[PDB]
């Protein structure tokens, strides 16, 4: 067991670092909330630092490691934003007693060779064209289940679709763990907190509030019926100069093999010039 | 609530949600947890690993008995042994409770689940893997028990607890062998005479093989070979010397030498520690 200052940030590269310390706590009475990134935080990943610190008797860690294996190749991995020091300067502002920073050496010291193999899910949407983008969130997800234990995992709600494989991978290999999903922060004219969004210049962004606009014109024309609501945020869409539609669908809550009821999902992702932006919102219907 | 546990008695248990909750009591009271894996039909083999679970000082003993789909039924006759044994926990679900949605999250083995067995049967270690990762994530053991004899199935397993940071101790347990060296398993009554006489020609080949092994691997590997070669209706599917980690053998120092046989219907296996000269 290292040190650990209470009422401080501590960082921790070593996984038998977290994992000796999470488990001294966890001992000690301490209930350990794990907070999973891959840092560039914005007020987004704060609100689930907020949701974990909440919990009484919480010791939250937040790990931050952009992890190789859910991106393919062609320059996405070197362009994602590493912002190091505005990470831990928001932790330690935040009150989190636990920073997990882990080497892609500790986490994959034998490259890839077990990995996690998600259902079918992972073929659609999002993984459509990047079918195993998914297998890489998940694999990574379980290693740090199993270093850190901790008695709850905190994940948003904008990629939605990555809250409902986790679900999905909790309940599969019955991890002792409970899922929490946060629901999306938003700017002030509803744009979801990512980190992709400061690679919208200016009239990217001014265009971006259709996708948040389109949903929520969607959920409130859903009293009307699915057709309603799904030709009201098209319409938005449409509307939105420079927006690029990749999908707009409407699905059950849990995404799965069943159709819509009354409670469904209403996913999109759309291109602004290079930049790839999903939102998605709850649907009742009727 | 927490299920009724009754000390000393076996205590069976159905529902994962129950052996997952007496469990987690017991090791808060100062027990250790130790789980033996197994589908059943249980043999002398089997009871060497419950042996090894119950020596560790302050063990509970959890037996699964689960025949995985996705990789002989006496359940009675496999509790009385169990009892007999001390055993105070056997956790015998049903496949609807160990797959509730069905398959649909699984676990991707590396690549050494193609080779060696996986040959004929590509598929098995995905469903070896996902269910020995659901029943430890169930028991959450502190160590878990595996026999030698399925040595790439233990070296696999040992791959998946270290590749996703799993908090257990994997246990080897050497194979149980019948009086001339026959590898114990539920096959070999499948033999008839003249192939349960022929089938003593794989642990020879090894053990003949593992003394050769101070003249080099070659000349274990050709010993293995003559005695495999001295047995009528023996169809030897590999004999392979690899590093105990199943990657290719060093020039020198330690490694396993594992064979496989088809006697009629019945496939056979064996392996054994090889150290070169």
């Amino acid at each position: 067991i290292p040190a650990f200052h209470p009422g401080e940030l501590n960082v921790y590269s070593a996984p038998g670092d977290v994992a000796d310390v999470s488990r001294a706590l966890r001992l000690t009475g301490r209930r350990v909330m794990l907070v999973p990134t891959m840092g560039a935080l914005h007020e987004g990943h704060l609100a689930l630092v907020r949701a974990a610190k909440r919990v009484p008797g919480s010791v939250v860690v937040v790990s931050i490691f952009v992890n190789p294996m859910q991106f393919g190749a062609g320059g996405d991995l070197d362009a994602y934003p590493r912002t190091p020091d505005d990470d831990l300067a928001q932790l330690r502002a935040e009150g989190v007693e636990i920073a997990f920073t882990p080497t892609t050496a500790a986490m994959y010291p034998d490259g890839l060779r077990t990995t996690v193999q998600p259902g079918p899910l992972a073929a659609e949407l999002e993984g459509g064209p990047r079918p195993t983008h998914f297998a890489g969130v998940l694999t990574v997800v379980l290693k740090l289940l199993q270093i850190v234990r901790p008695d709850r995992v905190f994940f948003g709600e904008k990629d939605y679709q990555q809250l409902v494989l986790i679900r999905q991978l909790v309940a599969d290999f019955n991890l002792d763990v409970a899922v929490v999903g946060v629901p999306t922060v938003r700017e002030a004219d509803g744009l979801a907190m990512s980190s992709r969004n400061r690679y919208l210049d200016p009239a990217q962004r001014a265009a971006a509030v259709a996708l948040s606009a389109a949903l929520t014109a969607a959920a409130h024309a859903a009293t009307a019926g699915a057709q309603a609501a799904l030709d009201a945020a098209r319409a938005v869409l449409d509307a939105a100069p420079g927006v690029a539609v990749d999908y707009l669908e409407l699905r059950d809550i849990g995404l799965g093999p069943m159709p819509l009821n009354g409670s469904g999902r209403l996913l999109v992702a759309a291109r602004l010039g290079t930049t790839r932006l999903l939102d998605n919102i709850a649907i009742e219907i009727g």
